[PDB]
């Protein structure tokens, strides 16, 4: 599914991401925009042979099992395919473990390069929440 901007903001707020570990809703919407273009079915292969999955491009090296990333961990205890669903629940629950691990949202390269230190409130402007 390809989410609209306000539609995704509303789904993320319902799932407890607004100000989760101090990150306002704008931060999560901006990250999803530059990571996946709001497409739950986005996949991208890394040079090390791991793969990034879903709306927040969660990496098979640490977070999910895809059966083809030898010697990787499965720290969210899910198949990577569960992260491609039109229901964002699994992506959201795994994202909360990632942002809690000590590096905050710096775990998402596109957040660090394209969202951090910008006016992120602009991403939720005009939405009914
Ligand atoms: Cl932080
Ligand atoms: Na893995």
């Amino acid at each position: 599914k390809v989410f609209g901007r306000c539609e995704l903001a509303a789904a993320m707020k319902r799932h407890g991401l607004d100000n989760y570990r101090g990150y306002s809703l704008g931060n999560w919407v901006c990250a999803a925009k530059f990571e996946s273009n709001f497409n739950t079915q986005a996949t991208n292969r890394n040079t090390d042979g791991s793969t990034d999955y879903g709306i927040l491009q969660i990496n098979s090296r640490w977070w999910c099992n895809d059966g083809r990333t030898p010697g990787s961990r499965n720290l969210c205890n899910i198949p990577c395919s569960a992260l491609l669903s039109s229901d964002i629940t699994a992506s959201v629950n795994c994202a909360k473990k990632i942002v809690s691990d000590g590096n905050g949202m710096n775990a998402w390269v596109a957040w660090r390069n394209r969202c951090k230190g910008t006016d992120v409130q602009a991403w939720i402007r005009g939405c009914r929440l």
